């Protein structure tokens, strides 16, 4: 099945998921010179004070930190969005080296990693229904650069030993995702897709301009994870990013001057 090897990586996904060659695929390169400032965009409203993290899972593709999405406890609103979007999970994509790992790029620059906070539109009732709608999801994307440690990331890093292989989970309560945000909420936005199969074209992307800094040590621990299951040949979970896709007939809008 699909993955990030030579034989099963991004360049193969279209055979099982033909929407991979669609009109609104993600990620994309953000050309900062052609993204136009849209004064009609609102500030983003990130309301995570009541967020309830539950569990962390190695799904064989990344690790997901999962939230209780049975009520409006951690929600994204404003920005480009109409209505209310509930946080369901976050996860990262990262590289084998610090010079690649992000999905989105900025003027062709690749960051060491990218965080995706996934939210679904409450008007559709559940996640599964939301992903069938063009405005079903809002994903907040945050770039990671290697420098100073991110204190708020360390709780995630330190549990990764317990979910080394595919299918492992661990309790992961009381984690505050506010500690993963940069100072500024300036953003770019465009319509796109999930970046993993099934690649559904259901996402309003909100990509923050300001990266967070993580330490080398932190990212090294991501790279100790495994794609494989327990007692299978070890294959390090690295380079779990889809490259930039054609922009096609889209515009990327900037919230800032
Ligand atoms: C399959 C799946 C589920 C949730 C989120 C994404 N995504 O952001 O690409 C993909
Ligand atoms: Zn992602």
């Amino acid at each position: 099945h699909w993955g990030y090897g030579k034989h099963n990586g991004p360049e193969h996904w279209h055979k099982d998921f033909p929407i991979a060659k669609g009109e609104r695929q993600s990620p994309v390169d953000i050309d900062t010179h052609t993204a136009k400032y849209d004064p009609s965009l609102k500030p983003l409203s990130v309301s995570y004070d009541q967020a309830t993290s539950l569990r962390i899972l190695n799904n064989g593709h990344a690790f997901n930190v999962e939230f209780d999405d049975s009520q409006d406890k951690a929600v994204l609103k404003g920005g480009p969005l109409d209505g209310t979007y509930r946080l369901i999970q976050f996860h990262f994509h990262w590289g084998s080296l610090d010079g690649q790992g992000s999905e989105h790029t900025v003027d062709k620059k690749k960051y060491a990693a990218e965080l995706h906070l996934v939210h679904w539109n409450t008007k559709y009732g559940d996640f599964g229904k939301a992903v069938q709608q063009p405005d079903g999801l809002a994903v907040l994307g945050i770039f990671l650069k290697v420098g100073s440690a991110k204190p708020g990331l360390q709780k995630v890093v330190d549990v990764l030993d317990s979910i080394k292989t595919k299918g492992k989970s661990a309790d992961f309560t009381n984690f505050d995702p506010r500690g993963l945000l940069p100072e500024s909420l300036d953003y770019w936005t465009y319509p796109g897709s999930l970046t993993t199969p099934p690649l559904l074209e259901c996402v309003t992307w909100i990509v923050l301009k300001e990266p967070i800094s993580v330490s080398s040590e932190q990212v090294l621990k991501f790279r100790k994870l495994n794609f494989n299951g327990e007692g299978e040949p070890e294959e390090l979970m690295v380079d779990n990013w889809r490259p930039a896709q054609p922009l096609k007939n889209r515009q990327i809008k900037a919230s800032f001057k």
